[PDB]
């Protein structure tokens, strides 16, 4: 009793702070949930998007409401201001994740982010990018031998396993071994957890943590986490142990990998991280250092699929930019300015991250005088915003020259931001960044990427950007 009434006067509040903003109709029960649920939802979104400006409410099972907000100034007031991450939805990162980086708020989230940040600085990343090339190359040599059998096939899950090895081996102190089959027990996990908590996400019967854990569906999601949490408690033991080498320890200790700051080598780290904390940054970035990449990366290729005259053009940019080396220098990449227009452009389509969301702690005023108050839940659809009319002339239409110095020079910066922005904004970027164009660089380079018209991809929310049947190309080998 005393917990029903608490839910029924949250569910109140949370619909009259909307009573400014109209929406598309609700179910009695389900809310929008079974709009959302439907194949194609993020298009959906998108006309409703049309339909209402700026903003509109959205319900999972009309007791939980988010505002959905896809406009550039809408997108400026909140997620400028580091208020929390929505508990409604990151509470279920809980039991995979923990509460690292990602799940971490207010003046903790802060100092594991002043910690980590120096992780990603350019001196560390230089030496990555021998690591990209290495970890592709062992990619082009199966894609090569698939190639010559003449059916296309989904890189999806090859793009991955690439993805998973590249960041082990820079963030993680992994040795020149590679993949091993232990580390596809991981990679199998991930999409079980990120398929099962999107769907939690869309399912309000899963909300209530008491219910869902007797469920067939939690019960599958606490044997991905345990999954998972094998693989990470490894890594951690192998580091650990790799460190009480004389010739390594002495190594280590200008720069340091992700790994050796969390584990404190040198003592600077002026801060005492728990077990607890120590692998719930392990789990979080052992997770969004490979998904998101995979996902950038797999849908890049398919638009230089759909592309081919973009397609030859960041060919021949890039194989300028190589000549006669044996691979690509840090320096090169600033030159890869066409392949950045492009992969920018393939990110507004395709955002590998195309949903998040806030709960606020103070109130916010809107652009158009509307307003909500602290307490309230925000959507901010990424995918929607980055289809947004009145910012995008002809949004569906591919455009690389959209991020030409001379067309973004006035850019609204809340317009595009595939990687967020304030101070709750993407760590890895340019790790992503970096790692995107070597990849997609030398994939260009060894094949020719076209479509399966009998297998195009079918847009897929899961936690990132996926696809219902994979990404099916076939390749030329060159
Ligand atoms: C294509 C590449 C990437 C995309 C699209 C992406 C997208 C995002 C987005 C949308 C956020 C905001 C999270 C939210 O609003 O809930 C974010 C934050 C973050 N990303 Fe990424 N990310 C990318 C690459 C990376 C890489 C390479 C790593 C790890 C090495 C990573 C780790 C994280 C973490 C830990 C945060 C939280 C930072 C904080 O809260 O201070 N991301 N990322
Ligand atoms: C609820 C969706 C959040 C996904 C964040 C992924 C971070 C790279």
């Amino acid at each position: 009793f005393l917990k029903l009434l608490r839910l029924l006067l949250r569910r109140q509040r949370l619909a009259r702070a909307m009573d400014s903003f109209p929406g598309p109709p609700t179910h009695w029960l389900f809310g929008h949930a079974l709009e959302i649920q439907k194949t194609g939802s993020l298009d959906k979104v998108v006309t409703w998007t049309q339909q209402f400006p700026y903003a509109h409410p959205l319900w999972v099972g009309q007791f939980i409401g988010f505002l959905n907000i896809y406009e550039p100034d809408y997108a400026k007031a909140v997620y400028s201001r580091g208020d929390p991450k929505a508990p409604d939805v990151y509470d279920f990162f809980l039991q995979w994740i923990g509460k690292g980086l990602l799940v971490l708020d207010g003046p903790k989230w802060f100092q594991h982010r002043k910690l980590l940040t120096p992780g990603f600085h350019y001196d560390v990343l230089k030496p990555y990018v021998a690591i990209f090339a290495d970890s592709t190359r062992i990619m082009l040599e199966k894609w090569e031998k698939k190639a010559c059998e003449g059916k296309s096939f989904d890189i999806f899950s090859d793009v991955g396993h690439m993805a998973l090895d590249t960041l082990m081996k820079c963030t993680f102190g992994k040795g020149d071994s590679g993949l091993n089959h232990r580390d596809s027990s991981y990679y199998v996990a991930v999409s079980e957890l990120t398929l099962l908590m999107q769907q939690r996400i869309d399912s309000f019967q899963y909300h209530n943590d008491f219910i869902y854990w007797l469920t067939p569906h939690g019960r599958r999601f606490l044997r991905a986490c345990r999954a998972a949490h094998d693989h990470t408690d490894r890594v951690i033991r192998q580091r650990k142990a790799a460190l009480q080498d004389e010739k390594e320890r002495e190594k280590i200790q200008r720069h340091l990998d992700f790994l050796d700051i969390l584990l404190d080598v040198r003592g600077e780290s002026g801060v005492q991280l728990s077990d607890t904390d120590l692998r719930a940054e392990v789990d979080t970035f052992m997770f969004a250092g490979h998904d998101t990449t995979t996902s950038g990366i797999s849908w890049f290729l398919y638009c230089m699929a759909l592309y081919p005259e973009h397609q030859q053009r960041c060919r021949e940019e890039v194989r300028e930019i190589l000549g006669d080396q044996d691979s690509f220098q840090w320096e090169d990449l600033a030159k890869m300015t066409y392949l950045t227009m492009c992969m920018k452009e393939c990110f507004r389509l395709y955002p590998p991250v195309p949903q998040v969301y806030r709960q606020l702690s103070k109130p916010v005023s809107f652009v158009d005088g509307r307003s909500l108050p602290a307490g309230s839940l925000i959507s901010l659809h990424i995918y929607a915003l980055h289809r947004n009319s009145d910012v995008w002339p002809d949004p569906e239409v591919f455009d690389p020259l959209r991020f030409s110095p001379e067309n973004s020079s006035g850019r609204h910066p809340y317009a595009f931001i595939p990687f967020s922005a304030g101070p709750r904004n993407c760590i890895g970027q340019q790790f992503a960044m970096n790692e995107m164009k070597v990849v997609t660089a030398l994939c260009l380079l060894r094949f020719e990427f076209s479509v399966d018209p009998l297998r195009l991809p079918i847009k897929l929310p899961q936690l990132v950007l996926r696809s219902k049947n994979g990404i099916h190309l076939y390749l030329k080998p060159l």
